[PDB]
């Protein structure tokens, strides 16, 4: 355990102090007398006293018998319960010999036990059997342990219920604090990242939680007004980045202030490690708790067709004055409260995130060293692969082809999304796109089997299939855009005028091809299989030299829990009834999905539910 | 393994590329004949052709029977050796029905396999025999891997040396690369740490290795120009810091830009990790190799005595136009280089250390973001403390207390230190000192038994102990101060005089208390026992409130393997001898160690031989 010296002189008595529970070492300054052959210990009640020799580990009572004197012995004193006045317990090293009956000298200490404690919330309800924690580490992990701290805010009232409570108990006589005094203090690369407030005065006053801790204030001398503990409240300021790990540490230090021609000296310090906890994204495969649309007028049939899904899946729908290409919806969690936090990056001002969003959200934004849309980021249900485990899912990023001059993802989202360290992300090939976003070939879904959901691909592949079993089926003549309302640029055009078009269909092979690569990289870093996929039918064409849907994208989809929003492709019309249409509720149906086909020819966004799986129970 | 989707046509023939050894998923776009009841698969020798049931591992060769068609089964495809020509092998998959003889059709596969890997150093002479190497990561410890990078220079020929090699086999038929393009490239992050040399012609010429990755250059198109393979010289720029973790990738990535009116898709892509070395301190137990005197005049006493413990030690002398205290000797070690590096900081210009120290040294530095001094940074020898082996040994950092207004090591500094992450500090109590450093209380010798080592600390209270040995046996009037040249100011005073000074005798007490504070940090921050440390008599006297030596500070000395430099203490004369210095090497001498007291009533550092033990071979 933790273990300090103190030295006792046989000339005078000494005093000193005691921290409860701490081992204390005492020794003379300077040798014993001369003839000394034994010795004997006392202390008065409450006073621990052992003897270990100083090779070997254990001890045993001291104060019930003469021992023979042997300098390789350690005399250690323990007191467990702080005093009620200065000097009220003592300790007494007689030494003797054999010739003459009185001691031939002894050393008197005089001891004044306080109990100093600082203290957070480890987070240790079943985690790592408590009292056998370092209280110096953050460790990771279902057996880990340590302080989490949030932060609602990072551009780089009551808000107390998201930060977190240190307290720090100082149990012991009032005249000790008259020549020693308590500093709790911070690094100052911690104090950049994080500040605390001091309680100093009722809980109902905005003004008596007093800023002591924060950017330039580095160490803070503590006044004992609430006798026996003061409470601090610690305000998480960045989120982890390139440059910081996540780790905010806190001590407590009391100093020996007594001797006036002497310097001040410690005695003990207490340590407390707070980690910041990370910004997580929400794949589409998570509950649904209230849906944003941002962006349109005069298009109530796009609100209409969302408010009925989402009153379809029992979540609340959110209008607000772009929400899904500009901003991401994620969340931080703490054992005592959980916040959404949306990640902002307008491709501007201070954004006013607790009023178009809600009262009960954060915000984060980067600026460039210098991202072009959250298209670019989605993220994958929980998986497994290469042995590794990702209860979190992985973050899915679709960046730029090597060599080209363009940067869809700027470094510093992409260093921010590493150093969240808890959904390691993938990289995706999407510069055969001419927009570019992940969601235009991908999508995931919940499934009652399997892994619990399936992803979902866009596939030429499986568009080119359905349109040969139809044609040899004899409903070639079905024409694409039938469905659609007469309009002036809107051709129909048969399945047999499709799988005749050979640049349309050699496009397409070249655009299946473009998809199977990110199909064996998702297979690969998700650990998935061909059960798992189901791929879509989906045509596209070229807005010159880049890929545009040829019908509506079928994957690029609503998932509010089992009500799907699906674009409505306008396939070829058999027997009344889209046959694009068919086929997505054959392969989707099945799952318990509901499929809803919405008139698509501006931006939605869902708050969900979190994890259920905690991320300090992950192991980077 | 690796594995990659490529597509072919019932229609007409495909042409496609494989690397060497990576598995080739080959499929139809469309649907099978009607009627397809089975399938046969054929290859050109050097074609692996195998099924394999697609929920199942594991494979088997597909050439040699007539198979049932079952749409779950796969069929994969591998070339091991590099193509001649293009298009030199194929694959054809015929489907069959009982019915007619001839295939119901057939899709056409031509083949062009190339061997592209890009590889470094990844020190894999053992540990590891890589079968499951994944060639993205950086293992640590004693069974992992990865490429090392030194860095010579970080202020933030023939350098061939101190580069990394990384090699580029690109082995294939010319004409393919004539669409086809090798694109290397690193992150923008990784780019400003580390630059890349292409070697563009003969090894003799400065200027044919051409600068291809830099700080703005993220990626280069690869010409082949040395036929089968291209190399490459990476030069590490900057060491860990608060904001880098010490790891650089580089990736090669073939682009196929052949197809016309689409765009260039990636078909391979391959990966090297290095890690930038980290700055190592070495402790005093480790041999010398050549010891540094620089800023002295007037004194040859000094420089005399230092060269004769030099020779005496086996190692160099060396004179420069300070050299302890501004800078500190470490070094970075790679397998195939080790350079000693100096961290310097003038409490300036561009120091010129390929000169003043010597032509293979590194040199690393950096600015306060607005340490006093080096003596306020020391290293321990290898430790085993609280579980966790440190086999660098733990630096030990003496800062200010916490409260004070001044800092001794700015916090750049203290970032460094812990992000070179090899050796983790330990912070010390020195502000009782008047100049603070950690020498003038404590010092490293090594040792023939234990631990392989001593630490020494000073203790009044074994002087307190010598002092009234000597008295009891009746030299209590020796002179202390007698050696001195009768000077002014310096007077003689006896044994007697010392222990009867009860200012003096009450100051050295809390000097012991304030030592006995580090001694019970670094006996618990060390894993050290009592038999590990050695008292040595040392007696303090007061600059205004701060610590300052009394007689010569004896723990402030010059260790050169198993021969002390010892500041000639002047002590009480008893029989003609100076009965500290005869204390001093009755606790050293049996350790095997010579002891030569200088007269120091001008600044050295010393180059050592790195530990034995290989820093990647820690887990921190």
């Amino acid at each position: 355990s933790l273990q300090r010296i103190v030295r006792v002189s046989l000339e005078h008595p000494t005093s000193a102090v005691c921290v409860a529970g701490v081992e204390t070492l005492v020794d003379i300054y300077g040798s014993v007398p001369e003839g000394t052959e034994m010795f004997e210990v006392y202390g008065t009640p409450g006073v621990d006293i052992y003897i270990s020799p100083n090779m070997e580990r254990g001890r045993e009572r001291a104060d019930t018998r003469r021992w023979r004197f042997d300098a390789t012995l350690e005399i250690i004193v323990v007191m467990n319960s702080p005093s009620n006045d200065l000097n009220d317990s003592h300790v007494q090293i007689s030494y003797h010999s054999s010739h003459e009956p009185l001691p031939l000298a002894y050393a008197v200490l005089y001891l004044t036990c306080v109990d100093i404690s600082l203290d957070c919330d480890l987070n240790c309800e079943g985690r790592q059997d408590r009292n056998f924690v370092d209280k110096r580490q953050w460790v990771w992990g279902p057996s880990g342990y340590g302080g989490i701290l949030l932060v609602n805010c990072d551009r780089d009232l009551q808000d107390l219920e998201d930060m977190s409570v240190m307290v720090l108990r100082t149990q012991g006589p009032a005249a000790l604090f008259d020549d020693h005094k308590l500093v709790l203090h911070t690094s100052s690369y911690d104090a950049k990242r994080a500040q605390v407030f001091h309680i100093c005065g009722p809980e109902d006053v905005c003004e008596a939680y007093r800023h002591v801790l924060g950017q330039d204030k580095v160490s803070y001398e503590v006044p004992r007004l609430h006798g026996d503990e003061e409470r601090f409240f610690v305000e998480g300021l960045s989120f982890p980045d390139a440059g910081f790990t996540g780790l905010i540490s806190f001590h407590v230090t009391l100093l020996d202030d007594s001797n006036e021609d002497f310097s001040a000296s410690p005695i003990f310090t207490d340590t407390v490690v707070f980690r910041v906890a990370p910004w997580i994204m929400t794949p589409s495969t998570l509950p649904p708790l209230e849906v944003y649309v941002c962006r349109v007028r005069n298009n109530t049939c796009f609100v209409d067709a969302v408010a009925e899904l989402a009153r379809k899946a029992g979540c609340k729908l959110t209008i607000c004055p772009w929400i899904q290409d500009e901003m991401e919806l994620g969340y931080v969690q703490a054992p005592h409260k959980t916040l959404p936090v949306v990640f902002d990056s307008p491709r501007l001002q201070d954004f006013p995130y607790k009023r178009i969003l809600g009262p009960d959200f954060g915000y984060v934004t980067r600026e460039p060293r210098d991202l072009d849309s959250f298209g670019n980021l989605e993220v994958s249900p929980p998986v497994v692969a290469n042995g590794k485990e990702y209860p979190l899912g992985r973050i899915l990023i679709g960046g730029n082809l090597p060599g080209s001059s363009g940067r869809r993802v700027t470094q510093v989202v992409r260093d921010f999304l590493h150093a969240q360290k808890v959904q390691p992300p993938v990289e995706l090939f999407v510069d055969w796109l001419a927009v570019g976003h992940v969601d235009e070939f991908l999508s995931f879904v919940p499934a009652p089997d399997g892994k619990g959901f399936r992803m979902l691909l866009a596939s030429p592949g499986a568009c080119f299939k359905l349109f040969q079993e139809k044609q040899k089926c004899g409903h070639g003549r079905a024409l694409l855009f039938q469905g659609v309302v007469d309009d002036e640029q809107v051709k129909t055009i048969s399945i047999n005028q499709v799988l005749s078009n050979k640049d349309l269909i050699n496009y397409n092979k070249f655009v299946q091809s473009c998809i199977d690569w990110n199909r064996e990289v998702l297979k690969r870093e998700l650990g998935l299989a061909e059960c798992d996929i189901i791929d879509i039918p989906q045509l596209f064409k070229t807005e010159r030299k880049k890929a545009t849907a040829f019908f509506p994208d079928l994957v690029n989809m609503l998932v509010l829990g089992k009500h799907l929003g699906i674009p409505k492709p306008f396939g070829p019309i058999i027997n009344g009834c889209c046959c694009l249409e068919e086929k997505v509720r054959s392969l989707l149906e099945p799952l318990g999905l509901h499929c809803t086909f919405i008139d698509d020819f501006a931006g939605t966004n869902v708050c969900r539910k979190p994890f259920s799986f905690k991320w300090w129970n992950m192991v980077p």
